[PDB]
């Protein structure tokens, strides 16, 4: 059946015009559309990521309360998906970051992770995501950032529930032993830390292009990365990828796709970057019907459902 426990998409909007903050809804920022997640879970796909912004979320102070409209916005997102059975990953789409200054107290992350896990804690689907893509910060301090999200969460009573940590150097794959090898200590009382990791295909891995290095390149650059999980005994999952709609990407695609499910010991799963409804004319959009990813990629993914 399935190649992995876990193979989905990204849901994005309400992480969008992070120039803006609050920002408007409708404007700025959107949440993502029930009826088109509803079509990837008919396809088969039983997990989505849920961006979003922390000072949206938690404004002024992450210490504070919860802004009622975005969370009540975000969480009927999040409600809906682990409604029909599939796993909700929430995602503070932040790159370690608050207000644009890196996050430099773990108190208040912790506190943070408290006020919002304790709205979920009794939802055994959802996931939750320490940070998305932290990078350029102390190495040290993006371990203790996770560990004290970690710790938040568990004190919050949400004990059931993954933890999906990041790493720095925005969480790539292809650099995981570069620069995150300092991410090993962490410890969850429930024992239940997977390490998330972002893979792009394109020169510099950040995906801004559509074209492909090669089509061998996706299974080289997560070589290093599969061998760091089995030798730590870690568990990871890959909450980030893509490629442009070319027939050499694709291959790509798929010949990581291949070897990950080879080594599904430690890889879970991983989910494609990006859906949702304020993507038209994205390089990489998987919201259907006519998303450029969904009607290029979808064939190919559905295999590994
Ligand atoms: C949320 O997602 C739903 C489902 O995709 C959106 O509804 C759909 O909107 C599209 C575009 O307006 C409709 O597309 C058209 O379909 C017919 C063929 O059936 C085709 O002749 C046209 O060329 C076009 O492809 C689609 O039918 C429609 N589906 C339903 C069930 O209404 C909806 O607009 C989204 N709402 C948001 C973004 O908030």
């Amino acid at each position: 059946a399935s190649s992995f426990e876990w193979f989905g998409s990204n849901e994005s909007g309400a992480e969008f015009g992070s120039g803006n903050i609050p920002g408007v809804e409708g404007t700025d920022y959107t949440f993502p559309n029930t009826t088109a997640i509803q079509i990837l879970i008919d396809a088969g796909m039983n997990i989505f990521r849920v961006p979003f912004l922390m000072e949206r979320m938690i404004p002024t102070e992450m210490t504070g309360s919860l802004d009622t409209a975005y969370f009540e916005g975000y969480s009927e997102v999040i409600n809906y998906i682990t409604g029909k059975g599939a796993h909700a990953v929430v995602d503070p789409h932040n790159f370690g970051r608050y207000y644009g200054t890196p996050i430099s107290s773990t108190s208040d992350f912790q506190t943070f992770w408290s006020t919002l896990a304790s709205q979920f804690k009794s939802n055994d689907l959802v996931i939750f995501d320490t940070n998305n893509e932290y990078h350029d910060m102390d190495e040290s301090v993006v371990v203790a950032l996770n560990q004290a999200a970690i710790d938040g969460i568990r004190d919050a009573g949400a004990t059931t529930q993954y933890i999906f940590v990041e790493g720095n150097a925005y969480s790539g794959a292809w650099t995981w032993t570069t620069y995150n090898t300092a991410m090993v200590n962490l410890t969850d009382p429930s024992d239940l830390i997977v390490y998330e990791m972002h893979q792009y295909l394109d020169s510099d891995g950040s995906g801004t292009s559509d074209q492909c290095v090669s089509s061998t390149v996706g299974q080289e650059r997560v070589v290093d990365a599969t061998t760091w999980l089995q030798s730590n005994g870690k568990l990871g999952i890959l909450g980030e990828f893509a490629g442009g709609a070319n027939s050499v990407c694709e291959e790509a695609v798929e010949g990581m796709l291949d070897y990950l499910a080879e080594n599904s010991d430690v890889w879970l799963g991983a989910s494609w970057w990006s859906a949702g409804p304020w993507w038209q004319d994205y390089i990489y959009s998987m919201e259907p019907p006519n998303g450029i990813a969904y009607e290029s990629y979808l064939s190919i993914l559905e295999t590994y459902f």
